[PDB]
């Protein structure tokens, strides 16, 4: 499960540093 | 912009071969 | 006149294929 | 990223000096 937990954190801040901000 | 237009388009790519195809 | 529809002209073909969505 | 940012910039000036003040 580590696996998704470094996933996750790699999608959702890359898309962070995108929409409203 | 296309260089999002791909940005997901790439994504699709890692997801499905980083947790399974099905 | 002919000169800003060519301007206008470049621009959207010079700019279109940037925002090629 | 700072092409949308950038293109607006651009879209005004253009506006500015085409229709006025």
């Amino acid at each position: 499960m580590e696996f998704v937990a470094k996933l996750f954190k790699f999608f959702k801040d890359l898309l962070g540093k995108f929409l409203g901000n």
